[PDB]
């Protein structure tokens, strides 16, 4: 599948977009205000993520860090960014269809709308204003709204027993962004798409 990543917001984002233990195309990018980064993600990708990072300074070989969303120090991420986050997702061609989401459960650093460019399914989206509304306990230094498993580290929150359930900080994300992921076991906010489709993943979207 084809992505275009456009970034609306004011400030300039630095992209990413991997499975983990690789890299997807070239697994970052800098977008100024305005600018867009067209990927291709190879058919059947599982597990693939996009997102964006914030305040990132990096040196002539692409070396640094990012405020938020930080993939080893790297311009062109090979692994998954620290929170905060927002996350989008997806696994792409599995037995003939795609299966898209947003997710909250990395936290929140900025809105984002993705969508098909197929009438075939629907897009989502969130893009409340998280960080201004972010609990204090929450709140990510500098910038962003993190998920309680990252700040308090209790299987309460993490899901780690494989058993879970919402909490006063799922909740808040929940509320907010209803169509993305808030906690591990939420009720699943997949949306299925066509095999053929693109997607377009857009920063601080409007329309």
């Amino acid at each position: 599948a084809t992505f275009e990543i456009v970034n609306r917001c004011s400030y300039t984002v630095w992209a990413a977009a991997s499975k983990g233990d690789a890299a997807l195309d070239a697994g970052g990018r800098q977008l100024n205000s305005g600018e867009s980064w067209t990927i291709n993600v190879e058919p059947g990708t599982n597990g693939g993520k996009i997102w964006a990072r914030t305040d990132c300074y990096f040196d002539d070989s692409g070396s640094g860090i990012c405020k938020t969303g930080d993939c080893g120090g790297l311009l062109r991420c090979k692994r998954f960014g620290r929170p905060p986050t927002t996350l989008a997702e997806f696994s792409l061609n599995q037995y003939g269809k795609d299966y898209i989401d947003i997710s909250n459960i990395k936290g929140f650093n900025v809105p984002m709308d993705f969508s098909p460019t197929t009438r075939g399914c629907r897009g989502v989206r969130c893009a409340a204003d998280i960080v201004g509304q972010c609990p204090a306990k929450l709140k990510a230094p500098g910038g962003g709204c993190n998920d309680a498993c990252t700040v308090f580290q209790t299987s309460e929150y993490c899901c780690t027993t494989g058993k879970c359930g919402p909490t006063e900080y799922s909740r808040f994300f929940k509320r907010l962004c209803p169509d993305a992921f808030s906690y591990v076991l939420d009720k699943p906010t997949t949306v299925t798409c066509p095999g053929s489709s693109n997607y377009r993943v857009t920063f601080c979207p409007t329309a």
